[PDB]
Order: C-alpha cells, then structure tokens, then sequence
C-alpha cells in the first residue's frame, strides 16, 4: 500500500480481530436489547439502553474499519457469532453479562495496546487510548453502578426492582 | 405467549431466518462501504452509498424483530456470514453484487410471503408488504439504474467512469 | 472491585498520594489568594488569580478521586497539610514559590505516569497525557513568564511593579 | 493593622479555628460525595447533594477568611484533618454523620457568638447571624429530615429505601 | 531555564531540527500552490489545495516553536532549503511529491517520538500523538487517494483527468 | 509564454529575488515573534506584533509570486536564509533590527521600481507603488515611532519600559 508506513503485519491482523469483536459486541447488545421488548419482560428501558449500546458498538467497529484504511491494512471480515444466550434471564443478568463482555473487550484492546507498544506503532496506541481504553473503563464503571444498584434493589426475584431501575434510571 | 394469536410455528422461524439474511446483507454493505474507503479505490460517495444501505438493512433486521416479539414469537438469532469477498473489485462490480444480494433477498421475502398466505396470516402478509416487498423493487430498480450506467460509462476499465458516477449519480 | 482491571494496587495507592498533593497545591492557593486580599499587600488581581489556581487544584483533585473511583481503586484520604508560610511576602515571592509547587506536582505526575508505564496501564498514562501533563507545563511556563516579569520590573522592591503587574497582566 | 478596631484577638483565633472547621467540613462532604460514586454504592444524587454541600463549606470557609481581612485579623492555617472515615457504609450513616457534623459546627459558630458578645464586637455577632448561624438552622434541619425519611423508609437494609431516597428527594 | 523540566538536550534538538522540517514542508507545499496557478498549467483548486496545505504546515512549525517555549528549550532556526523542483510536472507528480514529502515527514515525528520515549517524556509523546502522528497519517491517506483517482483517471497523459480531479474533487 | 508582454527577463529575475527577500522578512518577524514568548521574556504583545508581521510578509511575497505567474514569468525558490540572530536580546533590539530590515527592504523595491522604470514596465512600476512601496514607508514610520518611544523610556534597562510598551502600545 503506497500509504503504509510503520504499520505491522500484526498489528493489521489484531485490528482485524478487533473489528470482528466490536461487531459481537453490537450484536450481543442488539439480542439483549429485543429481549427486553418480549411481552414477558417488557422493560423498554432496558431495551433502548442496549440497542443505544448496541450502536455504539457498531461505531467502535467502524473506527477500526477506517483506521485500517488509513493506515493501509486490509479489512478482513469474519462471520459475527451469535451471543451465547437468546433469554438474557433478567435485567441484572443481562447488566453482569454485559459487564463480562466489556471487561473481556477491555482485556482485548489492553493486548491490542500492548501489541502496538511493542511494534512501535504510536499512532495505534495513541487511537486505542483515545476512542476506546478510556470508553471502555467507563462503560465498565456504569455497568458496574447498574449491577450494584440492581443487586441491591433485590433483583431479580423482587418484583419491583428491575421495574423501578427501568423507569428511573435507564428512563 | 399470552399474546401470540394465529402465528405458525413455520412463519415465526422463517422470520428468524430473514432476520439473519436482513443481518447479513447489512454486513455485505457494510463491507462494501470499507472497501471504497480504501486508499486504491478511493470512490467516497459509493463509500457513503453502501454505507447508508448497510444502515437501511439493519432497520429491515429490527422491523423483523420487532415484529417477531410483538406477535409473540422468540428471536433466535445465528451467526451473520461474512460477505462472499473482501476486495469488492470495482464500483461496478460491488453495485452487481449488491443488485444479486436484493435479488436474493426479494426472492426470500417472496417466499415467507408465501408461507404466511399459506398459513392464513394477513397480518405478516400485510407487513411484508409494507415495510419490505415495495422496499425491495425499489432497492432492485435503483442497482439496475446504477449498474446499466456504470457499463454503459465503460467501468471499470474506462478511468473516468467510476469516478464521475461517483461524484454526479451518488454525490 | 467487579470494575477492577488491569489496576495495579501501586497505581491506586499513588492516585491517592497525587489526590492529596492535589488538595494541598489548592490550599496553598487559597493562602495566597487571602495574603493578597490583605490591607497591607492588597493586590486584588493577584487575589483572583491564585484563588483561580485553587479552584482549578480542586478539581485536579477530583478527576483523580473520580478516576480512582472509575477504575475500582479505593479513595484514602489524608490530612491536607497547611501550606509553608501564612505570609507570602510579595507578589513576586508567592509567584516563585507557586513555580516551585508546580514543578513538584509536575515531578510527582512524571513519577505516576512512570509507574503506570511500568504496570503497563495505558488508561492511567493517557489520563494523566490528557488531563494533567500537558496542564503542568502550561501552568509552569505562565509562571515563569510573570516570575520574568516581575523580576524585570524591579519586584518586590520597585514600588510600581506589582501594583502594574496586578493591573495588567493579571487584570 | 491601620484596619484593625474593636477586634479581640481571642475572636482572631477564634476566627482562624472555625475557618479551619469548615474547611474540615468541606472534606468531610467532598469524601462523602466519592464514596456515593462508588461502583458499589452508585447513588448518584447522594453524590451529587454531598458535593454540593462540600462547596457551599469552602464558601463558609472563604467568607471567614475574608472577615479576617477585613477586619484586619491575619489568617493563619492549619493542616485539614482528613474526615473519620473513607467507607461512609450506606446513605442513611452518611446523612447521620453530616448531621452530626453541622451539629458540632454550629456549637463551635455559637461558641464563637458568645465570644463575640463576650469582647463587645457587634459587627462580628451579626456577620454570624448573618451568613451562619441560620444557615445551620436550615441545614441541620434539612438533614434531620433527610434521616427521618431514610430511617422510615428502612435504610439502609431495604433494597429499595436510599435508590428511591437518591431518586426522588436528591435527584 | 526556571521552567524546563524533563526536556532532554536531545529533545530539544530533534524538536528544532522538526520545525525546519515542517517550515520546508510549508515550503514544499507554497512552491506547488504557485505552479498550479502557472498560464499554462492552471489548475486552480490544485493551487488552493496546495496553498492550504502550505498554511497547515506553517502552524504544524509554530506549535513545535510553541512547543520549545513552554519546555524551556530554546528555538534554533536554520536555513529553510528550497523545493527539490519549480517545475512540479503535473497534478498527479505533485500529489505523489506530497505523498513522499509527508512519509518523510512521518519518519521524522515517529524518529522524535521513539526519541521523547527513550527519554521518558511523556508530554512530548503526548504532543507528538495528539497534534502530529494522526494528522500526519490522515493527510498520507488522503494524498494516497488522490494519487489512486489521479491514476486511474489516466493523469497526466489523459486530457480530461487533471482538470475533472481539480472541478470535483478538489472543488 | 503565452501570456508574456513588455516583462524584461532581468525583471523577471529582479521579482524572484524580492520573493526571496520577503519570505526571508516573513522569517525574521517570525523568529521575532518567538523570541518574545520565551518564558524569560514573555512580552506577548511584542510577540503577537511581529506574528502579524511576518504573516503579512508572508502575503508579500505571494503577491509577487502570483505578479510573476501572472505576467509569465517562471518562480524560481532559493533557501529562505535563518535571522541574523535566535537571541533578539530586547523590545527595543528587536524594533531596531526591524526597521533596518524594513529600510533594506525598501531599498530592494525601490532598485526593482528602478530597473522596472529602465525596461518601461508602467505594469510592474504601479505593481510596485501599490502594493509595496507605501506599505513599505507606513511600516518604517511605525517602527520608528515605536523605537523612539522605547528609546524615550528607558528600554531595555529600564524595567517597567518594555513591559508597558507591551502593555499600551501593542496591546
Ligand atoms: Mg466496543
Ligand atoms: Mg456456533
Ligand atoms: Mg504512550
Ligand atoms: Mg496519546
Ligand atoms: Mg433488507
Ligand atoms: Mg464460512
Ligand atoms: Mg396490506
Ligand atoms: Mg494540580
Ligand atoms: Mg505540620
Ligand atoms: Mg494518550
Ligand atoms: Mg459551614
Ligand atoms: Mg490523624
Ligand atoms: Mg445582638
Ligand atoms: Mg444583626
Ligand atoms: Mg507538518
Ligand atoms: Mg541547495
Ligand atoms: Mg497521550
Ligand atoms: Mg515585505
Ligand atoms: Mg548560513
Ligand atoms: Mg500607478
Ligand atoms: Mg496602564
């Protein structure tokens, strides 16, 4: 590519895999989020807050999609798994999934990064730690702020916990 | 489902797996809109174009999802395929890539539209053809359009074609 | 912490120390703001200014309490030691000694982001890149512009010299 | 002081200690503010109320300082002890506790009045009245409240008691 | 210097012998403006192009000389040499110019940024990431394009291709 | 050229040598400009005056750069050669260097007024009286007004006289 320039081999194929797991990431998102739209879960809070996580998944896809180009990798798409359950359970099951899922995105991109220190490439660890490390600790953290709050209400056997988290915080 | 009424078992699977074809050519054009992106095609407007198509299949994906749950059916969702290439060859070829992934796809929505007049469900008839089959022509006579113009401008060989179908008919 | 990863114990533990250094850099700044508000010094500019260093300490102190907080590390706090004097002499005095503060903070930021690189924790190291490194040496480098200009109009001793320092470079 | 008239020095120190204890009170707030935004406690408008009443005590610390000036007292600082505790346990202990302390600040306000009272300095009897004395009324008033609901609504073992509290009361 | 801190002689070198490294970019840049708007290649939105391009690099110099400031290093100019041509050839000779100017010009900040991390100074790494290495990688892709449209247009030999690129892509 | 008429080569050549001189102007303003943001000068005002400077001989030179394109004659960069000195040692130093080089700018453009007078260019001669020589008498005058009253007050020696020259006159 006659725009390539300090950009390993490796690091084009972890933003490879990257792509692929963002784009998981949505998916699983998009699944919890019609979960919740069932008639017997009806917490359309919880819906819209998924699907909104849903699309901000397929954005962080598309950043790496494009930070390929520019850097003159070629994108290699692979098939996008099904999330491991199509019955999220609960509203708190689907939140401590949820956090599952971004800490092991989280653990991928820190590989990323470490990848990227160790070939050298600035500019590739500079663009993790600006659209993702510092998104990722807070999706974390919000997550986390969920989880507890739903925990604590008596989720997911207390009939008024998920109802009342859904009107008042996601509302 | 204390909700479900007159909803075949068949028509709910088939629309489970139209949702996962409604999946999959979003992420044919989400391919396709990457591949324009590159720094040797460079063809920002088919870039946009398949880009935005990749967003209108999504929304085909979650009408069909919407409507599974409204009726009472549970969404089952499988893996989405990767598309058939990564290098797209040409503004040209992807638009008749693109035109046989509609093609396909109509024939698809044609059949559960069968399936649902089989199975004496107007409801599902009435949405097929509301939301997808008038969707579909449209779609189809416009990658007819593109693709009479695009050959009939000598792409992909003539040099200036793709380029100027790319800043007149998609700018 | 169910947030917690990739967050060494020593990471946390320095957050905390910087936290306090932090405060303690506020609260030499509100002392100089109250000197200046003095009968017998009375340089309102020189007032405002310090007592806008302070407010900006603050909320230095509270990205790191929130950062400690985001990254599941535990806030211990500790006393916030008075600052070395009550009276700050002169103009030119609390501005050397207020140069001298941040170029100890600015070494104590220098040596955390050490240990993060060190712990291999990119999301520390870009936080303080992003909100605290680049601060310091604007902060330092505007200091030592008044330092200069003080000096070179005669400070403390020429009579006119802070009075116009106050009146037109910190009005 | 050429400023200084029918000001004791005993109300001076007097002067000094209290700014120190609302300096102090400000620390209590701002670390009972983190702990709600804690990933295990996540109430976020506890944290926010908490916050608030930590800046309105720099303000009572601030306005102290500036009395000293203006009467021509000489502010002398001292260390800001860090608050009892770093784990405030729940938002029913944190409100007893800031009740607690606004109980013990107002002794230490009203101590200062009878002094003031004691040595004839009207101007600094009514600056108290003023800017402090009912503004503890109404604060210590306020979080009487704040606990009387929390205790009757079960806290801090009702899951549900301080999410409602932080959502309706503090939001 | 009162303000230097951290700022390796070597740093400081390298950051002098980058801003002559962008001023001659500038340069570059200035030369090609003027060549397009020539009688006899008047190719106006290449002119405009070039011109801007020329102004990027003059503040890409400036912030380096800023740069230099705040650290306490000192600006050391030299001669600022000349364009390797007058005579640019064409449209497409002059964006393949730019092309390998900018590379070289990204070996150059990735050589200074390998150099700020060997000397442990993260707010020139910083500087570099966030000011430099993504726009330097921003303007090679796009310089990339415009070599491949260029090219595939059939530029130089084919009459059309210039002057459509200046019309529609560089309108 | 196509274009060319009544421009005498040695006019031609006469231009690319003031284009030179201007961007050396340009180079020496900008130097200047740095000189006055040093943290042990930091006189901004002086500094963001010989920006200005050397921004608008920056656009003198364009001007000629576009007279020769415009006449048909072919520009033909040299080196733009470093300032005298990196050091401009003081406010008054540095006015003094620039009205010298102002007067020798000047003497260069009334030697092209005088060779475009001998070849019989009125063109080039009116080219030259427009844009250039009142610019350049305005730009003397100034300066010389502006070392006069550095000299009157004291400067360099005379600590506040830079400073509030800074502060009055350039602000
Ligand atoms: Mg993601
Ligand atoms: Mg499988
Ligand atoms: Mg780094
Ligand atoms: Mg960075
Ligand atoms: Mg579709
Ligand atoms: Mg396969
Ligand atoms: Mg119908
Ligand atoms: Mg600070
Ligand atoms: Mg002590
Ligand atoms: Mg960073
Ligand atoms: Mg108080
Ligand atoms: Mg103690
Ligand atoms: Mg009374
Ligand atoms: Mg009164
Ligand atoms: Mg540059
Ligand atoms: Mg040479
Ligand atoms: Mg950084
Ligand atoms: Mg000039
Ligand atoms: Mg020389
Ligand atoms: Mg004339
Ligand atoms: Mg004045």
């Amino acid at each position: 590519s006659r725009v390539r320039q300090n950009f390993h081999p490796d690091s084009e194929a972890a933003i490879n895999r990257q792509i692929n797991l963002e784009l998981y990431a949505s998916y699983v998102y998009l699944s919890m989020a019609y979960y919740f739209s069932r008639d017997d879960v009806a917490l359309n809070n919880f819906s819209r807050y998924f699907l909104h996580q849903s699309r901000e998944e397929t954005e962080h896809a598309e950043k790496l999609m494009r930070l390929q180009n520019q850097r003159g990798g070629r994108i290699r798409l692979q098939d996008i798994k099904k999330p491991e359950q199509d019955d999220w359970e609960s509203g708190l099951h689907a939140m401590e999934c949820a956090l599952l899922l971004e800490k092991n995105v989280n653990q991928s991109l820190l590989e990323l990064h470490a990848l990227a220190s160790d070939k050298g490439d600035p500019h590739l660890c500079d663009f993790l730690e600006t659209y993702y490390l510092n998104e990722q600790v807070k999706s974390i953290k919000e997550l986390g702020d969920h989880v507890h709050n739903l925990v604590k209400m008596g989720a997911p056997d207390a009939g008024l916990a998920e109802y009342l988290f859904d009107t008042h915080t996601l509302g």
